[PDB]
């Protein structure tokens, strides 16, 4: 049975925009547990953290918010692993994506052999040297991986961390927006990923096919799905703080989550990004949670082709 | 040559919403005939059939209007019967997807021999004991599998049924909202099936090329196309009584029966569930007709890469 | 270092919709020489080219605007044979793809062994007597073939044409509106093609391999690109006269051009009808504008995966 842990995690201070620390509420009004329960999914719901108010947070460098930021994925990382230790999958309902730091690290602790999928139209791996805009949202996987150490200075807020994952654990799906130095460590570390162009040539089937045997190849693994919100084209997900055209398909969408869902081996989920005050319309707020509900679904056995109980119908 | 037999079918009582007995009607003035005949091929209206209004037709258990949906049927059964007999292809324009049960009978009267490719969201296979909403546009398929014959009641109106086709020579394509009953018939009768998951991962062109190489392996025989409206996206056919997302591509719908058409084995056609008073807008009801058409004319010749005569241009 | 030659050429005589002669107006108020050089390359805008005004230019036969469209076509084919001398790749930012008629032959001048790749809708094969609109823009390339020439009668306006191509140096990529004698065109020269129904069956990875390993197989050559902007779906790029549903894909088109960029070998580009006027809306104009954009600076070495230069980051 699919054993969840649902992390309800109300932040937005890991990028500019408002609004992205509600969507707990909306998906949880979506009525994801329901949904959840619906299936054959035993799921327990562990609230919306509390985030410190961190009032004195000025600017590390270019760094926005360091302490907030820090603080609070110092928060998840301890719920996260706390319901891995109660044998469940941890469904992560984000803000922004700065939240992987603490999701991420969390999971690692009781799952030190976890590999990591990250889907997201972009990498996310500036670090506080390289990142232009200052908002970490868009640097979470620097502090994440052990190669990188040595270049991620002391950012106040995140002493506590401790680079859990090296280059070969982790798979991107979905890049089309990529900075030069995040380019640049992409290929000087080597790190797996497969860009839109990727997913053009190949086909979202091959994509995972090649995702899956590269991760567990070697074998059986922990995984660690970060699913960002605009990582799917903005004809589907319209309410994020950062969209990109040329995004991933909705069906493409459910065919990752499904085919992960398959292997048997999803301890992590991150549902990110979701801002319902940046839809331009009501529906486009609603089509938004709508397809993070699906995804959410799918990633715990909602089948397209169907489902049934071991009962004779 | 491509010889045609139209039948309009004007009927609703499959399903709840009205309108969509106006299908035949929105179709034809359209301009579908005139553009059949710009092809290549010779076209017999055979009008469209005035059905039955049957005023004492109280549900059968939870089965809504039985009677209504037998006869109506029943009515098609013949017609089609008869243009098969007038070596024409029968193109049934459709209201709801019940008629597939009248129309795939009549065809099998003349043609035993008969492979079907069922193309929609849905299996439409639920039987009047597993139907949830008792609609019967949603269980056309149980009435004709010989293998279902003894779980399948009498139910007022159907007595003139006999089961034409058995699990292994129909093959379904574009599903992505089935009942769990529905599940449990597919995999314990064995029927092939592409959902939209199978359609991701392979292509349309491999699923196209699996489904006839399953149904023509062991020899050629006459093919019935059972095309339900809702098996697109709604981005493509929006006036539908059921839609779901995530759907079948317009490019798709094309590859599907130009694919078809090629095989030079069609001989039953089906366009099922146009409603066009379930446009949002006067443009989403010409979007849905317009696309129908299309898809029409794709099974009759019509190809992307152009259309030329046996002469010197 | 990828070094380009801007050639303006505001002209929309081949056609009956005023306004694709603001093309390169729009193009260039987008930043497109900024952005071009946001990149590492070197660009020399050779500004737009002053067409003249043919007062007396009735039609000859059922073909519309002769003389201008000519004159018009003779002018570029000097300038973008003057910019290849110089050793840059030829961008011509088009109003109607007539001009294809004087881009590919000025290109021919410098390099006779060049092969054409066109994306497009259509083929514009049509010849005077196979046009059935007279609209020039749908009969360039009838005007370039070598094995057409004793079938393209003498045009008044075209004498300085001489056939540059022959049919084994061209490939069509996006075909979905082809007429009869196009069709047949095809057929008899045995052009190569892939019309969405390939693009459907194969997958534009391998319709991408497909054709530059046709055209690039015997041996290396300059490659010259004509894009269409109504290859692409109208959901991409709506502002453009002639659109067909059912188009190229906005990640397709960039996968085209980041292949074609890939190669090493494009030299000549044209960017073409790109309406403002023919848009429904202002973000209408603005989703077509930046399409044609994003897709000229794919042809110039932009990658969804991310870039960076040969520094340490
Ligand atoms: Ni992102
Ligand atoms: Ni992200
Ligand atoms: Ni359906
Ligand atoms: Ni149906
Ligand atoms: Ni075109
Ligand atoms: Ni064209």
């Amino acid at each position: 049975s699919r054993t969840i842990g649902i992390i309800g995690a109300p932040f937005s201070k890991g990028q500019p925009r408002g609004g992205v620390e509600e969507g707990p509420t909306v998906l949880r009004k979506a009525g994801l547990l329901e949904k959840l329960k619906e299936q054959e999914c035993d799921v327990k719901d562990y609230g919306d953290l509390p985030f410190a108010d961190i009032p004195n947070d000025s600017p590390f460098q270019i760094v926005k918010n360091p302490r907030s930021v820090g603080k609070a994925s110092e928060q998840l990382a301890g719920k996260v692993a706390e319901v891995k230790k109660n044998g469940r999958i941890s469904l992560v309902l984000g803000g922004d994506h700065s939240l992987a730091i603490g999701s991420i690290s969390g999971h690692a602790r009781v799952h030190p052999d976890l590999g990591v999928i990250w889907v997201d139209a972009h990498t996310d791996i500036n670090t506080p040297l390289t990142t232009t805009s200052g908002n970490l949202h868009g640097q979470p996987v620097s502090f994440l991986l052990k190669e990188l150490k040595g270049k991620i200075p002391d950012v106040p807020g995140f002493s506590w961390v401790t680079p859990c994952i090296s280059a070969k654990d982790i798979v991107y799906i979905g890049l089309r927006d990529v900075d030069p130095g995040e380019h640049y460590i992409l290929k000087t570390l080597g790190i797996k990923y497969f860009s839109m162009t990727e997913v053009d040539r190949l086909g979202i089937g091959k994509v995972m096919e090649e995702t899956l045997s590269y991760l567990l190849g070697r074998k059986k693994r922990p995984i660690h799905l970060s699913f960002d919100v605009d990582g799917l084209d903005p004809s589907f997900t319209p309410a994020t703080g950062t969209p990109v055209v040329g995004g991933l398909t909705y069906r493409e969408g459910l065919y990752i989550t499904e085919e992960i869902y398959k292997t048997g081996l999803l301890s992590g989920l991150d549902i990110m990004e979701v801002n319902p005050s940046l839809g331009k319309t009501p529906e486009e707020v609603t089509r938004t949670v709508n397809t993070a509900v699906a995804i959410t679904l799918a990633c715990f056995g909602l089948a397209r082709e169907g489902n049934h109980k071991p009962i004779d119908y």
